[PDB]
């Protein structure tokens, strides 16, 4: 079993909702997170970037609305044996945040609106970390006033993978992702 | 200090020839290091790959031509207290891969002929893992072809980053890069 | 000489600021001149639009600040033998668009401001058609938020192409380009 | 109707194969048809890169072998009056191209192996302009050996689209294409 992250989608319990490998592996880069620190993971899902935030030596809070999910999310802290570094919560962000212990980092995986980040700001030590991954054309212009307001790095990031088709490989269908890394 | 790959590129003495950050994540999480597993990492350059290898608890040699890039490879081994972990090698694959010991992963940065691989074809254990970018038409060509020959993952990775244009921001322009990850 | 969109950027007098001829090609094919049909070109800087609308067919007004690009569109009216059709503007918009005729299409290349686009929204007879490309991060937000309220296509483009890169070739380094295709 | 290339596919009689017309715009302008000129568009398929040639004055032969669209192709020399500027014939090339007259441009829309580029060389008058497009990696590197040996210009292409998901927008998924631009 690999000691960076990255590791296989099927490393995981999931359905079919999960940071694709690649994409996780740069996500991991850009928190960075060091021995003992505290990760809102907001999304949820699967639980994936928890997980490898916790391999990493990290203590993890994921907060995830869908019942369905939170079981695979719980499963992955199980089979990691990940108790009670890391923790699944039921809820909606923001009103899920409100009695949760102030963190070192924040990874907003989904349900990033305006509200989210006007709460974060009201909420969070300054000097904070936030990650965020954008897919939609929305989230991708909220990621791009938040780094015009506040810095930090803005990357866009595309990745694909070669596959059949079908005596030969084309590049799988890919869309383009905005990340966002920075603080407070 | 970030306990995951992908640290920033001034955490390394470098000489402009440095893998980014965001590639450097990308290309360890397809090396996957475990506990103690051996790294051949041609093409050394600053030795940042095999830096975040090592970190992640393998061994590497790191295979450099040029005596300068050479003294930054030491320094980082000295930086981060490696020297029992990670050798330096000053010299040319594949004549400077002929003595070592096998791995149970090897790294192509450096300059990837086709000889080189038909040579580490020959040489290498079988289910030893190989990596390699590519940021040529002609040493993308080779990918794919390896990719045709051998399996495994053959991702296209596109990265740019917000920057400055007059008082609006850009994208910086980048190159798509090829990524092959195979075995054997 | 060619009949259609995307001559190359020797067949105009420029300074340096041309749109690159498959641009230009994507460009027209959005504007889709009919014969006769007026265009508004916002931003002309060398005019080549405007010379390659005009010889569909069209005529064309072309608005540019900048007295030594005026010259280079006085160029390529007087190359074409296009002054029955084409005119040049020294101007701003959008004062300078304030006495013109109004037109059956419009082209911003030139500086798209929210300003710029209230006043063509308020000006404009219904069913007029408008292209716009974007460049920076700030133009793209635009141009996203004008396709969410108005519709039409929006597309992302990425255009690079072989270049050398010592002795192998390399792909030369882009820019995605955003551009807007509406009406009203 | 529009009087350049770019037309929307819906200007044409096709099954769910047909170049897109961004594609479509960035060919004709690659192809640059001078009037009455001939063009062998191998491929086919609708026919429309054809359509646009001869409507931009040109005179086509469109090859094609699958009969469902030679129709397509038939209805569109029909709809836009083109007779006899542009034939369809069914068959298979290198084969179905013995008994033509020479062209002064080709189009290898589709089919495009060695044994073509063998044959078109052995074939045609050296200064025959040719253009193709590449989605597979195979036909990819063939554009990219092509290029390797005779020159011309070699493009990337990526476009996308914006679209609904499901309240909000996303960029659809797209491939790369190469387009080959060249002589002999
Ligand atoms: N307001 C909100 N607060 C918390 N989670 C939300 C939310 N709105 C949506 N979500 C959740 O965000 C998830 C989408 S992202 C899933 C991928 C995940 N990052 C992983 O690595 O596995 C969904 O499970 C959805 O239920
Ligand atoms: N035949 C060969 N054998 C070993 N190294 C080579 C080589 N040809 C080129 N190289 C080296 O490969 C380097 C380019 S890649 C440098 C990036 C490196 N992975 C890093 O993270 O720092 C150059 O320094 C060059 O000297
Ligand atoms: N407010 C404004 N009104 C009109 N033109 C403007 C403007 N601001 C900038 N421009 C012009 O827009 C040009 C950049 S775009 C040039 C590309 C042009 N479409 C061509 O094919 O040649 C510059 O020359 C600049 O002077
Ligand atoms: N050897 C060959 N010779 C000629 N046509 C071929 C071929 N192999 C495949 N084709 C055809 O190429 C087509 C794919 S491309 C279709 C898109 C077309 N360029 C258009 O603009 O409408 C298919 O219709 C297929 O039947």
């Amino acid at each position: 079993m690999s000691q960076v992250p990255g590791r296989p989608e099927s490393a995981f319990a999931h359905d079919g909702q999960i940071t694709k490998s690649p994409m996780r592996a740069l996500t991991l880069a850009a928190l960075a997170p060091r021995r003992g620190e505290l990760l809102w993971d907001i999304g949820g899902g699967s639980g994936s970037v928890s997980v490898e935030w916790c391999l990493a030596g990290g203590r993890a809070i994921t907060i995830e609305p869908r019942a369905d999910r939170i079981e695979n999310i719980q499963k992955n802290i199980d089979t990691y044996g990940l108790s009670p570094r890391m923790r699944a919560v039921q809820g909606t962000a923001p009103a899920a945040l409100a009695d949760l212990p102030l963190p070192e980092a924040v990874f907003i995986g989904g349900g990033g609106s305006q509200a989210l980040y006007d709460r974060l700001w009201e909420w969070l030590a300054p000097g904070t970390r936030i990650v965020a991954n954008a897919v939609t054309l929305e989230s991708e212009t909220l990621l791009t006033q938040l780094h015009a307001r506040h810095g930090g790095q803005l990357l866009r990031i595309d990745i694909a993978q070669a596959e059949p088709l079908g005596r030969m490989r084309g590049w799988s269908a890919s869309r383009p992702q905005l990340q966002w890394s920075g603080q407070r």
